[PDB]
Formats: structure tokens, sequence, C-alpha cells
């Protein structure tokens, strides 16, 4: 544990449904960074009960590409969350700022780093099926960035201003990343690790577009909700994401059976991480 008279609280990073995580300086550890997320002001019976489960679920994982737990609090302080600062915040905004470089002739990105990214991701999965944990949000918006292109899996919760677009609302209803979701999750509302690989798919297809359009961008949420019929009644009048200009036509088909129909068809991630660490290779 850790005693929150030892933080240095230094900056806000962002508000959640039942907290909000600051910067904080470490002076005295067991010029240290961390990330630090304490209950909200109007911190209600509710929020500390989701809080507490929060830090029982992180505190299931660990691998080096999903977010861990440093530490918590001591018991009769105030709750607390303490967890690496990831530098270069979420990847979609990293990813957002860069663009693919130019070999002929801003930062930039070249594709095998990109293959490294995405890489990464499948690692961070991987280990997560071997827990049967099921992430149910898989995303760029989910992923954070380090030094040196480190990716960690993590999940901001579904309630941040910025990335709104990307969650289908009714009243009285979960809150559904429809254009994430395989279609047998928008039908039956239910969510496994072949959903996650299905995720996993689209998620390597935006970092594959550098994050510049939103998945299905042209189509509305209802449009996109009705897809999912067509997934279901199998008659060949489904729609795809189209391949990435940055993506060859080798790893867009690897992408494809990630939506595949049947479950059972969907690539596992142990495959997924070989192909993008050794077999995208020769496609460079
Ligand atoms: O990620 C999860 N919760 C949020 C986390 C809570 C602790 C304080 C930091 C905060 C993230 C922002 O962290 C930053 C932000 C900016 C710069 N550096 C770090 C989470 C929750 C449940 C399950 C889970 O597992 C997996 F992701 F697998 F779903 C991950
Ligand atoms: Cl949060």
């Amino acid at each position: 544990d850790f005693p929150r008279s030892r933080l240095r609280f230094k900056e806000k990073l962002g508000e959640g449904q039942f907290g909000e995580v600051h910067l904080c300086e470490v002076d005295s550890p067991q010029p240290l960074l961390v990330a630090v997320k304490i209950l909200r002001p109007d911190a209600t019976k509710n929020a500390r009960n989701d809080f507490l489960k929060e830090v029982k679920i992180m505190s299931r994982l660990k691998d080096p590409n999903i977010i861990r737990l440093l530490g918590v609090c001591v018991q009769d302080d105030p709750l607390c969350m303490i967890t690496d600062y990831m530098e270069n915040g979420d990847l979609n905004q990293f990813l957002s700022a860069h663009q693919l470089e130019d070999k002929a002739a801003d930062p930039t990105i070249s594709y095998p780093m990109l293959l490294h990214v995405a890489a990464q991701i499948a690692s961070g999965m991987r280990y997560l099926a071997t827990l049967n944990f099921v992430h149910r949000d898989l995303a760029t918006r989910n992923c954070l960035v380090g030094e040196n292109f480190t990716i960690k899996i993590a999940d901001f919760g579904m309630s941040r201003n910025l990335y709104a677009g990307d969650y289908y609302r009714v009243q009285g209803r979960a809150v559904l990343p429809i254009r994430w979701m395989a279609w047998e999750c928008i039908l039956m509302g239910k969510f496994t690790t072949a959903s996650d690989v299905w995720a996993f798919g689209v998620t390597l297809w935006e970092v594959l577009m550098l994050c510049r359009a939103q998945p299905f961008g042209q189509l509305t949420d209802e449009q996109v909700i009705e897809n999912a019929g067509e997934f279901f009644r199998d008659q060949g009048r489904q729609v795809y994401l189209s391949r990435p200009p940055a993506c060859p036509q080798g790893l867009y088909e690897l992408m494809l059976r990630c939506w595949s129909r049947e479950s059972e068809q969907r690539p596992p991630f142990s495959q997924l991480h070989r192909f993008l660490a050794e077999d995208a290779l020769n496609t460079v």
C-alpha cells in the first residue's frame, strides 16, 4: 500500500464516471511520475462501490502490454489507484498526430512501426484470453502509449466527451460501442473472447488508418446496427471496413477473418500476434 501524503499532485489528466485521474510525483518510492485515480468531489455511495471493483478487476492483470496497478492507498486514506504514467496519452490521439512516412522523400511513423504497435495489442489480448478475461470495449481510444512506442491496453470507460460519437445510447440500456462490435453482440448483447477478436480487427483497421477516420464513418448508427442483421440472415448483403491505404492485401485478408460470421472461424490472438510479428514482415 501507499500513503496519500507521499504523493505530489501536479496536473489533471482526465475525468471518469466514478473517479478522476492526476499526474503525480513520488519523491520516496519503494522524480518518479505516476498516474493516480481518486474519487470525484461529489463522490457517491455507488461511485465508491464501482471504484473498489475497478481495483479488484485491475489487480488480476499482469502483463507487459496491459495497464498495471502499481499500488493503492492505505485504507483510512481517501481511496486511490496508482499506475504508470504513460506520457504519450491514448493511442488514437497519438496516431492522429503522425502520418505514414514517405520512403521516397511533423513526426512520422513507418509501416513496420505500425506492425509493432498492432503486435503489442495482440500480445496483450493474448494474455487476457489466457485468463478468460473479456475486455468488451477494445479500440485505439482505450490503448495508452509510453516511451519508444510501447503500448498498453486499458479501459477508460465510456464517458469521455471526446469519444461520445463512438457509443450508441438508448435510455435505460447499456451503452454500446457498436462500430467495434461483432454482429452477435449487437443482436444479442453478449460478449466473448471471439467478439474481442472482432473488435481487434477494427482496432487494427484504426491503426492502419492512423486513426484518421471512424469505422463505417459515412453510415449512420442505425445502418451499422442493421448491418449486424445482414450478418445474421447471411445472404451476402453484409458490408465490411475497406482496405486502408497503408495496409497490404495479405494483412487485410487477416483483418477480414476477424469479421467471420462464425465465431469459431475468427483467428485466435496467438495467430494474430504471430502474423503481425513475423508473417507481415515479408509484405514490407
Ligand atoms: O484502464 C483501466 N482503468 C483506468 C485507469 C485506472 C487507474 C488510473 C489510470 C486509468 C487510465 C488512464 O491512465 C493514464 C492516462 C494518461 C496517462 N498515463 C496513464 C482499466 C479498468 C478496468 C479493467 C481494465 O483492464 C483492461 F484494460 F484490460 F480492460 C483496465
Ligand atoms: Cl478514469
